[PDB]
């Protein structure tokens, strides 16, 4: 279980076989034996007990999700007297940094592939491990150079993506955050960006109409409909991953060919 890295194949290794390329704690490192570049979390035995607990809970889930393609995978672990190093596949960025790079709206076709991936990851967690992510937001949505979209860390597996029934539970509170995150990434603006404190945000979530997708942006009826369903105030009538997977929007994107890869490299090159 320790001192072996598995990326397609299985190579034995020790911490010395890894070259540290800097922080991103989480280091980007290179496995000298193959040249694979990987992410590596360093958990210090002297670390904050609470933080270590998160890492461990997250690792537990990650380790149990080897059969899910929509969740970041652990390639292996190395345990020393004063540290544990967790090797994880390295992704390009989170949806949040993609939003800032873009400097505006992210196309529906990208968000479609994203939705498929995230809903299936969230669904997998619930059905095979009984986990409720509890914190779905753009920064936990990862993308890479190969067009893959996956869910990131569940060391609890914000207040702005909190569902109505959580302010005043089930997996449908995550459904709501998903809705808000999709509206955020699609419009390029956080629905409640004008609030100054957290309580002010819960306030608008409860008193205002849900922040649905605008009607003048060319969004498909499927996409608008899928968001309207995620943003159903009454959690009692809000669909669960079960129902969401049969939505026209999911169906179209499970099928449709979208080069997330190219779109992704081009947006990262606009590094400008």
């Amino acid at each position: 279980t320790g001192y072996l890295t598995i990326g397609g194949q299985r190579y034995q290794a020790e911490i010395n076989d890894l070259e540290n390329l800097g922080e991103m704690q989480v280091w980007k490192m290179r496995f000298r034996k193959t040249g694979h570049v990987i992410a590596v979390k360093q958990m210090r035995r002297s670390g904050n007990k609470e933080e270590n607990k998160r890492i461990l809970m997250d690792l537990d889930v990650v380790l149990k999700s080897h059969d899910c393609p929509y969740i970041v995978q652990c390639f292996g672990t190395f345990i020393t007297n004063t540290d544990v190093f967790i090797a994880m596949e390295l992704m390009g960025t989170c949806a949040e940094k993609l939003k800032k790079r873009m400097q505006g709206p992210i196309p529906e076709r990208i968000l479609g592939k994203m939705t498929v991936a995230i809903v299936k990851a969230l669904y997998y967690l619930k059905e095979k491990h009984g986990v409720i992510h509890r914190d779905v937001k753009p920064s936990n949505i990862l993308l890479d150079e190969r067009g893959q979209i996956k869910l990131c860390d569940f060391g609890i597996s914000c207040a702005a993506y909190m569902a109505p029934e959580r302010i005043d539970y089930d997996i449908r509170a995550d459904v709501w955050s998903l809705g808000i995150s999709l509206v955020e990434l699609a419009t390029g603006q956080f629905p409640y960006k004008n609030c100054k404190t957290d309580f002010e945000v819960l306030t608008k979530v409860l008193q205002e109409e849900p922040p649905l997708l605008p009607g003048h942006m060319g969004f498909s009826g499927d996409f608008q409909s899928f968001v309207k369903d995620c943003l159903t105030k009454d959690h009692r009538k809000r669909p669960k991953y079960n129902k969401l997977l049969e939505h026209s929007f999911i169906k179209r994107y499970e099928t449709l060919e979208v080069d997330v890869a190219s779109w992704f490299k081009d947006v990262m090159a606009k590094t400008e």
